[PDB]
């Protein structure tokens, strides 16, 4: 599986952007932010065609919301940028745009970053 | 207590880039690698100090848990509250660890690993950047 990192410490108004390669034969991809594995504040998963976000708490997948499709290339390097107050999480495609997403769980800090298989991490910037 | 990274997968050949900022208080800083915490390829523990003596960059390894025989490399100058960088590749005899002045030293691959999988640094070094290149 994909790259995981703990103790991130990622507060509000902190930028966390992840640049990466999309395989070539992908039909999506998975990138989960929270506290952990079991508690999540967003979890981004594009498909190749809508984008697929929802949360988890306590193991306990939330409501999805389902935002327009991001035309991810196949075998290209892409980057996605998150954000985010007490209100919400502000994910910013590579084309500039931007959609919201609830913080449902209150979280006050993002501590837990995992891709899966589908989403190669080559870059982890906070910003 | 610092960013914490596994499933890194770094090959041989490949460079682990990382960037990080040195706190303000900090007297030193640790940088871990290898393939998980108790399994460490590079311990890397710089002491740097322009107003005392210990001034070392403190190198080892741990397996099971266990320190290796410890070896020291001539200090490197980082700045306290600044923003510092640090290359590390590897191949089957040594890991090459590049310093921000394009200074390089050697370190052993004791437990000959094939791949690194494990990082974590401290509370000294809050890490800003981490590149795959």
């Amino acid at each position: 599986c994909g790259l995981v990192a703990s103790n991130l410490n990622l507060k509000p108004g902190e930028c966390l952007k992840v640049r990466g390669e999309v395989a070539s034969d992908a039909k999506s991809f998975v990138l989960n932010l929270g506290k952990d594995s079991n508690n999540l504040c967003l979890h981004f998963n594009p498909r190749f065609n809508t984008i697929v976000c929802n949360t988890k708490e306590d193991g306990t997948w939330g409501t999805e919301h389902r935002e327009p499709a991001f035309p991810f290339q196949p075998g290209s390097i892409t980057e996605v940028c998150i954000t985010f107050d007490q209100a919400d999480l502000t994910i910013k495609l590579p084309d500039g745009h931007e959609f919201k997403f609830p913080n449902r769980l209150n979280m006050e800090a993002i501590n837990y970053m995992a891709a899966d298989g589908d989403f190669k991490i080559k870059c982890v910037a906070f910003e």
